[PDB]
RNA sequence: GGCCACCUGACA
RNA sequence: GUCCUCUCC
RNA sequence: GGAGAGAGAAGUCAACCAGAGAAACACACCAACCCAUUGCACUCCGGGUUGGUGGUAUAUUACCUGGUACGGGGGAAACUUCGUGGUGGCCG
């Protein structure tokens, strides 16, 4: 169990010493495939560094790339992917 | 005339 | 140039 | 947010005003390491160690150049030159 389908989907276990800009830009690169991202939000502070949140226009686009992507290995650790908990803002306000 | 502590005051 | 309270905009 | 005022930490300084005038300290940010973190967010934002950069600190308190109130000289005089916090203790 553990999650519901959501537009965004939850990743962790992410390699800490990728910059910001370039986490995104990687992780924009490798789930593009799977539908378009509405956004990606990535902080590096105390409690949000190591994850990285992927909002998906379509959520059947999320399942996708959670169906694919889990265990991808990426900056050298295998990804760890979960629906998100809650729907993102963007999603919500829509 | 030096050195540590403290006091008063200037700066802030 | 930090921090705290007060006044005013 | 911004503008005033009080209180003042840290640090520098010492009759006092003025002109010039750093440093120290605090604060912010960047970089590299280290430590901690496996964390579900949508208002930046963990800690430490080095190094660096920044500010209407465009400050003022040393240093400097002028004078002021006292005190040391010389000079009839004009005037010119030396010295300028409190208390206890330690080092010739
Ligand atoms: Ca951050
Ligand atoms: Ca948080
Ligand atoms: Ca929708
Ligand atoms: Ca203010
Ligand atoms: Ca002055
Ligand atoms: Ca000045
Ligand atoms: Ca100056
Ligand atoms: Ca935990
Ligand atoms: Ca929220
Ligand atoms: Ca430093
Ligand atoms: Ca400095
Ligand atoms: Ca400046
Ligand atoms: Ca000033």
């Amino acid at each position: 169990p553990e999650t519901r389908p959501n537009h965004t989907i939850y990743i962790n276990n992410l390699n800490e010493k990728i910059k910001k800009d370039e986490l995104k830009k990687s992780l924009h690169a490798i789930f593009s495939r799977f539908g378009q991202i509405l956004d990606i939000l990535v902080s590096r502070s105390l409690k949000m560094r190591g994850q990285a949140f992927v909002i998906f226009k379509e959520v059947s686009s999320a399942t996708n790339a959670l169906r694919s992507m889990q265990g991808f290995p990426f900056y050298d650790k295998p990804m760890r992917i979960q629906y998100a908990k809650t729907d993102s803002d963007i999603i919500a306000k829509m």
